């Protein structure tokens, strides 16, 4: 490609709990500067996520793209975090949300149903360049 | 198991950055006298210049100025790291500069396990 996404990314799909970021980079007046690409962090269960370091994951998912110089100036207020996997027991499927706050939440541990269950943050995000 | 939470009240057992920063604005004006935090880290990994800018923003969040971006590291920084080496029976001093390519944090097991590299500046920071 021309701006191919992943300089040594995983090649096959990650072997553990991982968060994926999917952020739409708008300015102030609400124009949409950059679509969402998509990209993963490893995380562990036991972790804590607040809301600053969720605004540090997506700056640094900016910096896969073509404004990696641009910093986070304000999320979405009503994102948050969803996963979605299958339970082995009860046989339906079952959606988690996690709300993004300044004391933040546990990443739990799913690895009962799933080894690598995908930690989803999609929303919008006021972005400006350094 | 790898190396620390919240962090020690006591001294590291593991290598350590030791920050210590002058916040200025744009002219100088000193707004953050001298403050010190340390992190913990692992000998093989490579800071980068945006990696130390990105540890001096954190040390900022116990601070009045937390809300505050870093927006200019001092271009005079450097690490510099001061052990006892056990095979000389002398005191050793490795600097390192900042730079965009960076430097691999060494390990110094062999002489200290606790080693503290000490990064000293000033920085331009600027209300986010």
């Amino acid at each position: 490609g021309k701006y191919k996404k992943g300089d040594d990314a995983s090649y096959f799909e990650p072997t553990g709990p991982y968060l994926m970021v999917n952020v739409t980079g708008v300015d102030g007046k609400g124009n949409e500067l950059l679509s969402p690409h998509y990209v993963e962090f490893p995380i562990k269960p036991g972790t804590t996520l607040t809301k600053e370091k969720i605004e540090y994951y997506v700056e640094w998912a900016l910096d896969a793209t073509a404004y990696k110089e641009f910093r986070v100036v304000e999320l979405d207020p009503s994102a948050k975090i969803e996963v979605t996997y299958y339970d082995k027991n009860k046989k339906k499927e079952e959606t988690k949300s996690f709300p993004i706050t300044e004391k933040g939440f546990v990443v739990p541990d799913l690895s009962e149903h799933i080894k690598n269950p995908g930690f989803n943050l999609i929303t919008k995000v006021v972005i400006e360049k350094k």
